[PDB]
């Protein structure tokens, strides 16, 4: 499809992250707001979530479970809020500087990019301490997914690069993504394909597992796209900062 | 033609700034460091600054003592430029702040950009003011010229806004064409320069003039700051590329 439409969100000042559920439900971090809206598949009226004391929300994931992961950037925190909970949970992440993405993998590990560290750490389901990825060499990290497999990919915000690391390696790729200008988010389905948002170019690129050329998506009209999620269908949605909106593309 | 200035190290630098002397600030972000540059020098110098966390602006008043806004710590910090006496601005209440400047009276405009307004504090005093702005969406940069208006980056709107002293009644400066500006500078001759951040391009618009006119920089790569000297010559901070380049003009 080459057809984008525009959510039904309202109110929304500078969106800058995107999770998509099973049910396909949005969620939308709103940076001006200080606040999290989901929007139910076929739905018009978005719902405020239960959050507590955001200070610049800065990137969301979802689970399978529905618990929802919100990266608090002026607070320097990660918290997450359980299905049909009114109780957020702050996870027990330490040091961290500017939290910039967060993703969540099958085992419920949690992943977090530090913008101000230049290092992704994550955090085992009911673990105290976290651990800090072997990647090297990032420069602002600032997006970051897990596939199926375990690997893990950060897109290098400071070197126009998306890294990945594979599960138990510590051996570093950079993926065959070309004309990057400052990559902000990526999101990778459960096929394989990685999907990155171009800040500086306003675009969205894809590449397929195994593929060395990409593939620039048709959106229409974006400005400064920051985050970007992929449903079970395989549509794609992204948040257009400059635009106050978020499209999703079939 | 544009100049490359012979800064090493640079990463992701945000904030720019320069004296009467001629010396160049910048905020080197990624460092967490500001450094300085003297007209005609090679070899830069590393402020005394401490503790910085993701700093974003800088200023520097006629006595030259230079100011350094600490976003990630929510505070404004003064280095004089006499002794090596450094002070936390007695701001309060601050969320986030980006912008950063200062007058001839000594008096430092700070754009608290987590909170949507632009609040300031005379010399020497402890008690903060609110600027009578109204609509500010995540203002970005600040300016002072000698008049004493105040000129503000109204980055969630497109616009640059200004506030004359004394007055409670702002004003839409006639720009077209902003996308997410970041950055805001004004000279001696009431010439106001923005950061067309979203276009990579410098733009300026005269006094009293209504059309703009784009400043004639290559090559640049998300620009975030600006700064004017007396002789009216252009800095700005090419962010994506880790440099300070320098249009004379
Ligand atoms: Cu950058
Ligand atoms: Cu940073
Ligand atoms: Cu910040
Ligand atoms: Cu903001
Ligand atoms: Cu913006
Ligand atoms: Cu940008
Ligand atoms: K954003
Ligand atoms: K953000
Ligand atoms: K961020
Ligand atoms: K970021
Ligand atoms: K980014
Ligand atoms: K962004």
């Amino acid at each position: 499809s080459n057809t984008q439409t525009v959510l039904p969100f309202t109110g929304l000042n500078t969106p800058s992250g995107v999770a998509v559920d099973s049910a396909g439900t949005v969620y939308v971090t709103d940076h001006g707001n200080n606040r999290v809206v989901k929007l139910a598949a076929g739905s018009n009226t978005q719902t405020v979530l239960p959050f507590t004391g955001l200070n610049t929300p800065s990137g969301v994931a979802v689970d399978s479970a529905g618990t929802v992961y919100v990266t608090d950037h002026g607070n320097n925190r990660v918290v997450k809020l359980a299905a049909g909970s009114n109780t957020q949970t702050v996870l027990p992440f330490t040091g961290l500087n500017t939290p910039s993405g967060v993703a969540v993998d099958s085992a419920g590990t949690v992943y977090v990019t530090d913008h101000g560290n230049n290092r992704v750490v994550k955090l085992a389901a009911g673990s105290n301490t976290q651990t800090v990825l072997p990647f090297t060499g990032l420069n602002t990290p600032s997006g970051v997914a897990v596939d199926s497999a375990g690997t893990v990919y950060v897109t290098d915000h400071g070197n126009n690069r998306v890294v990945k690391l594979a599960a138990g390696s510590n051996t570093q790729t950079v993926l065959p993504f070309t004309g990057l200008n400052t990559p902000s988010g990526v999101a990778v389905d459960s096929a394989g394909t990685v999907y990155v948002t171009d800040h500086g170019n306003n675009r969205v690129v894809k590449l397929a597992a195994g593929s060395n050329t990409q593939t620039v998506l048709p959106f229409t009209g974006l400005n400064t796209p920051s985050g970007v999620a992929v449903d079970s269908a395989g549509t794609v949605y992204v948040t257009d900062h400059g635009n106050n909106r978020v499209v999703k593309l079939a």
